[PDB]
């Protein structure tokens, strides 16, 4: 067979996939999805058939209900998911080469004819919100919005649900929470504040950094509430005590944050859709909204009427053509990023009248995987790891800012550099048993044999991991001036990871007020226009301190989903 449903159609009828009538159930292929599940089983129950030791097509890190159709098309080939970061060895039936190719808003207005056919049309729905996204922002808002009386549309443009935040490690800061106080830490929302805008070299909104800073707890709180394990409390970069949260032992953040807010809004009945991209917020006479026009993968341009519209649609980071416009060193590099992540909901934003503020400002992130290619979290420095370069010397504050890191590392041998740590570094971080599984931590029982396999000097490595264990014993970092020596690098085995700078995150974008309210470029609110999460300007200013991002989309999405409910 050619694809999917011939092999199928070899000995069933149509209607074995197919509603009596032939037409598409809607664009989240709802109906036919239930049908191969019917036939298969669930996504858990496939998987028991596809082991392999390291990874498994049907059993992976994405939360929620992933669709079959999301990688097994029909009557076509299609593509596997996975190959967009990683480069398994797998075998799926009519499969073809990963190629991402979505047309720009700009390309989508030569549909003419059938956009102003669905505008001459009844509205498909009507309803008091829209919200654009399904990662953290998007989901927070659509939950808020739920809770305060509202009824509300959540829209995804990928299969999947997610965005970039289910990707997220390291962790969400607050101060000065429950979970803190239960392991001796003390911390206020002063101190949060202060080292947020001394990272961000000042140039942030103070405004929206009190908000960011002050609702924190609150934030944590209404995670742990909606059933969200934030109980762990470990280390980042520029921080000045210990205030990123994350599940017990060290598991990822984003992927967790994510399956909570997602069952939470499945308990509450939100009608959520996939394959469904905002293309044009609309606005009446008097320059309010009025509702927006979205297209369907499956069943095509359709309007929805509302009185309020919440972009929530992240970053550009994956988009390295706008990235090296605005910041020319970063042009070639790599990305951390989701394939979708290309700054679509900006030009969206744009094109009903909302300005833009801090675009120049992008955050490479220094330690991505040279090997699979994926970011390899700053908790694993956080917790005790230390840098070293090819020659087997440490070079580097390893807790320093991002862009100082990022420097340092491509200044040395080969433009990379090495994480080296052992078993009790390890043993505190359970993120780290991922990496391990996916091939990209060889280990060894000396640090001479370590340096052999690696290509580094092992007679230096052996020497500089004796002389940093000795400072860790005395209190201080007489070499680099590292101000936090969590732990010695001197039980079991020891661990190498080879890494480098990759694009991740940007700070600039829509410019809001403390309501999330879009303004204009005369500072002028677009009434019924909101914004929350990476799309948004001036929250981070010149740069983003690690565990700000969650931190930022569940705050400015909860407040943006209470603040339209109340408009609407
Ligand atoms: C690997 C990785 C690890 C990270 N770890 C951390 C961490 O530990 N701590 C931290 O604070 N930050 C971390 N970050 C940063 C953080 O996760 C992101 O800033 C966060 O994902 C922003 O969330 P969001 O809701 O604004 O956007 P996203 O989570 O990116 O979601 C936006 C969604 O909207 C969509 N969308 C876009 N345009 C449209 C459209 N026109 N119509 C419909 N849908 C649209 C999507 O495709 C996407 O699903 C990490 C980022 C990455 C990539
Ligand atoms: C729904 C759209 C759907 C998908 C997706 C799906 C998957 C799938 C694959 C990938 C194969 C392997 C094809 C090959 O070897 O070339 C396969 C094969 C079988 N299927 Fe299926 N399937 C979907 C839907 C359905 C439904 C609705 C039925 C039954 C009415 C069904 C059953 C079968 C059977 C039988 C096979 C042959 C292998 C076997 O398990 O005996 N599927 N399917
Ligand atoms: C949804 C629940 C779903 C079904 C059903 C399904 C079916 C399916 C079959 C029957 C096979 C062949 C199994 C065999 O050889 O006996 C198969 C194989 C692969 N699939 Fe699948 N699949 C469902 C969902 C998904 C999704 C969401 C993805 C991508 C993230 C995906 C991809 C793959 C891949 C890759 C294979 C080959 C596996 C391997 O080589 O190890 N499927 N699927
Ligand atoms: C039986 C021979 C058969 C027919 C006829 C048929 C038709 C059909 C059409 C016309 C579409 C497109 C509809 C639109 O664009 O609005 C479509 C799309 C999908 N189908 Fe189909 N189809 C037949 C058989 C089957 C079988 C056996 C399956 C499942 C294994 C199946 C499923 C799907 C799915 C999923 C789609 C969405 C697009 C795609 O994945 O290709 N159909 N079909
Ligand atoms: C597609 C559904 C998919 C699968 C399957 C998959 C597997 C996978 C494995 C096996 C690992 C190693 C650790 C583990 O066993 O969980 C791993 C690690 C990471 N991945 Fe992944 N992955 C899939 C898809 C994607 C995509 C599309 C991205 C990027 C947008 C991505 C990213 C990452 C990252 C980052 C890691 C590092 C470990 C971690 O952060 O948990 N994956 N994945
Ligand atoms: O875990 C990390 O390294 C990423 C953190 C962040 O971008 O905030
Ligand atoms: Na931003």
């Amino acid at each position: 067979a050619d694809n999917l449903a011939e092999f199928h159609v070899q000995n069933q009828e149509c209607d074995s996939c197919h509603t009596p009538d032939g037409e598409l159930s809607n664009d989240s292929l709802t109906y036919e999805n239930t049908q191969c599940v019917s036939c298969h089983g669930t996504l858990a129950e496939v998987a028991e058939t596809t082991k392999h030791e390291h990874y498994n097509a049907h059993a992976s890190h994405f939360p929620g209900e992933v669709a079959c159709t999301s990688c097994h098309s029909a009557h076509e080939k299609s593509m596997v998911y996975c190959d967009s970061c990683h480069s398994f060895d797998f075998n799926m039936p009519y499969a073809k080469k990963w190629l991402r190719d979505e047309p720009t808003i700009a390309e989508l207005a030569k549909d003419k004819s059938e956009r102003q056919a669905a505008l001459a049309s009844a509205p498909h729905d009507t309803v008091d919100v829209v919200v654009v996204g399904s990662g953290g922002a998007g989901f927070s808002a659509a939950i808020s919005a739920t809770d305060s009386g509202a009824k509300v549309i959540l829209i995804e443009k990928e299969p999947v649900i997610g965005g970039n935040a289910k990707l997220a490690a390291g962790g969400m800061n607050a101060a000065w929470t429950d979970q803190q106080k239960a392991k001796k830490i003390t911390d206020s929302p002063e101190l949060m504040f202060e080292d947020t805008m001394k990272g961000g070299q000042n140039i942030n909104d103070p405004a929206l950094v009190k908000v960011l800073s002050s609702h924190s707890k609150d934030s944590v709180d209404w995670m742990t509430a909606m059933g969200a394990d934030l109980t762990d409390v470990g280390m980042m970069g520029g921080a000045s005590v210990n205030r990123a949260h994350r599940p017990t032992g060290g598991a990822g953040v984003g992927a967790h944050v994510v399956q909570v807010l997602y069952d939470n809004a499945v308990k509450r009945n939100i009608d959520l859709r996939m394959n469904t991209r905002g293309i044009e917020v609309l606005k009446d006479d008097k320059g309010t909204v009025k509702g927006i026009l979205v297209k369907g993968m499956y069943k095509g341009y359709y309007w929805v009427k509302a009185d309020a519209v919440i972009l929530a649609t992240g970053g550009f980071a994956k988009n390295n053509e706008r990235v090296a416009k605005l910041d020319p060193s970063l042009k070639g590099f790599i990305s951390t990023n989701q394939p979708g992540a290309v700054g679509d909901g900006l030009d969206v934003a744009e094109n009903a009248g909302g300005a833009l503020k801090d675009m120049q400002y992008i955050q490479a992130h220094p330690t991505l995987s040279v090997k699979g290619g994926v970011m390899v979290t700053d908790a694993v420095r956080g917790n005790g790891a230390i840098l070293v370069n090819r020659e087997g010397k440490r070079f580097v504050n390893e807790i320093t800012t991002r862009d100082k890191a990022s420097a340092a590392i491509l200044a040395q041998t080969g433009k990379s550099a090495y994480l080296i740590f052992d078993d009790s570094v390890r043993k505190s971080l359970s993120k780290i048993d991922k990496y391990i599984g996916l091939g990209v931590a060889p280990t060894a029982d000396s640090l001479v044999k370590l340096g052999k396999m690696e290509g580094i000097d092992g007679k230096a490595l052996t020497e500089t991991v004796a002389r940093y264990n000795s400072l860790v014993s005395s209190g201080k970092d007489t070499d680099f001036e590292r101000p936090n020596l969590p732990r010695a690098l001197n039980e079991g085995n020891y661990y190498a990871i080879e890494v480098t700078p990759g694009v991740h995150h940007t700070m600039g974008g829509v410019m809001i007020d403390t309501k999330a309210e879009v303004m204009n470029a005369k500072k002028q609110v677009i009434p019924g226009l909101y914004g929350a999460g990476e799309v948004t300007g001036g929250v981070h200013g010149a740069n983003r301190l690690g565990g700000n991002a969650i931190s930022d989309i569940i705050t400015f999405g909860r407040l943006a989903g209470e603040e339209a409910a109340k408009y609407s």
